[PDB]
């Protein structure tokens, strides 16, 4: 798995990396 992360939370899809 990669570290960059992208979840729809509630009513959006925020991306970030870990």
């Amino acid at each position: 798995r990669g570290g960059r992360l992208c979840y729809c939370r509630r009513r959006f899809c925020v991306c970030v990396g870990r």
